[PDB]
């Protein structure tokens, strides 16, 4: 409808796949080469389905901060025959608050879904499903099951991936440029 949705759509159309694990179907953001991200609660194993194609996982890492606190981001390298567009220049370098964000989801349950979530707070600590988690962004939208892995964008920035909610608020794990240096 506006420039926010324009940037979100451009990311969805070229930098997402549908990932399926034994824990469900997730929106999965491809960042560069064969490297993508997914919430850690997806429990990625040695094999994952990518757009319903059996795919070997070449490498995967559940990220934690230097306090050895959960960040809820898993970085996955896929044995895929095609690279992602490199979007690392859209990643923020530091922890921040944002105005006027969009949460975008693409699964069998929610195809081509875009949600204007408004103001994003650097919330910090969250007890997420009983797990102490750091670097959490919060938005005041009643997100639902099926939206985990959804991409959070502003115009010109890819700032996080949706990891949970409490019925009134939604929570995303930050994406930082430093996670994807090679
Ligand atoms: O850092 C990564 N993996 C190492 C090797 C073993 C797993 N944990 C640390 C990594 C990087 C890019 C994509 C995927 C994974």
């Amino acid at each position: 409808m506006g420039p926010g949705f324009d940037f979100a759509q451009a990311i969805m159309k070229k930098n997402t796949v549908i990932a399926r694990t034994e824990k469900g179907e997730f929106t999965m953001l491809g960042v560069y080469d064969r490297v993508a991200v997914i919430p850690t609660h997806a429990s990625v194993g040695e094999i994952i389905y990518i757009n319903d194609v059996e795919t070997r996982v070449l490498d995967a890492c559940a990220l934690r901060d230097l306090t050895d606190t959960n960040l809820e981001i898993t970085i996955v390298k896929l044995d895929r025959n095609q690279k992602f567009r490199d979007i690392r220049h859209f990643l923020p370098r530091c922890e921040d608050d944002y105005n006027d964000a969009v949460l975008s989801v693409h699964t069998s349950k929610f195809p081509n879904m875009y949600i204007p979530v408004g103001q994003v707070t650097n919330y910090g600590f969250l007890n997420l499903g009983g797990t102490p988690t750091h670097r959490i962004l919060m938005y005041n939208f009643p997100t639902r099951a099926g939206q985990c892995g959804g991409v959070v964008t502003t115009t010109g920035k890819v700032i996080g991936i949706h990891v949970g909610g409490n019925g009134a608020q939604g929570f995303a794990a930050m994406l930082l440029h430093s996670y994807f240096t090679d």
